[PDB]
């Protein structure tokens, strides 16, 4: 399930709930971008999954758009999910963030 933020505010002090979080920027959280958000976040529940259409929220990180991103203390610390929103997707994404890779099988391929 995602949490409902106020504003930029919630969107920092997420990330510092938890070592991981993801929180994404909607304009139209009524949409069908953002149905498929709830119901692929549905699958998790350990993580404070957040999302918000106010705007304090987008221009923090500078979107000029809706967008969904992931935030994490290790790695990088910040994402930056593209292609097209959906359940399948998502999963995706955020199994793609959280965890790193692992030291094992070399994926045999090439």
């Amino acid at each position: 399930a995602a949490t409902t933020l106020p504003d930029g505010a919630a969107a920092e002090s997420l990330v510092e709930s938890s070592e991981v979080a993801v929180i994404g920027f909607f304009k139209d959280v009524e949409s069908d971008s953002a149905k498929q958000f709830l119901q692929a976040a549905e699958a998790i529940d350990d993580i404070p999954f957040g999302i918000t259409s106010n705007s304090d929220v987008f221009s923090k990180y500078q979107l000029d758009k809706d967008g969904v991103v992931l935030f994490k203390k290790f790695d990088e610390g910040r994402n930056n999910f593209e292609g097209e929103v959906t359940k399948e997707n998502l999963l995706d994404f955020i199994k793609h963030n959280q965890l790193p890779l692992v030291i094992e099988f070399t994926e045999q391929t090439a």
